[PDB]
């Protein structure tokens, strides 16, 4: 019913949980990135990620205006899709 078996789902309330320097998840374009090694090497800094870690970053993301080579970076971080209870209904 929706449910791609190559893909395993993420409630975003699971997805809140890793909003540490330990474990840090992230949301974009209905898809969870999980940041954790990405931190120090990401160019904007750890700051601006751990104060949007274990959320949807999508809004920031795409206004700081990020390049592809940035979109092609993040695609190793994938590791699931938001659970569709929780996607915008519109
Ligand atoms: C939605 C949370 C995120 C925020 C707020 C964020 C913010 C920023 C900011 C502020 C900059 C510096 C602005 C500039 O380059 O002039 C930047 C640069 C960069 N970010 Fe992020 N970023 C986020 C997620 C990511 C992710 C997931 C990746 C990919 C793994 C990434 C890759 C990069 C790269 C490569 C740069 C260097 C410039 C470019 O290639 O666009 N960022 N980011
Ligand atoms: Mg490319």
């Amino acid at each position: 019913q929706g449910s791609d078996p190559a893909v395993t789902y993420y409630r975003l309330e699971e997805v809140a949980k890793h909003n540490t320097s330990e474990s840090t998840w992230m949301v974009l374009h209905g898809r969870v990135y999980d940041l954790t090694r990405f931190l120090s090497e990401h160019p904007g800094g750890e700051e601006v990620l751990r104060e949007q870690a274990g959320a949807d970053a999508t809004e920031s993301f795409e206004d700081v205006g990020h390049s592809p080579d940035a979109r092609e970076m993040s695609k190793q971080y994938y590791i699931g899709d938001v659970h569709p209870n929780d996607l915008k209904p519109k």
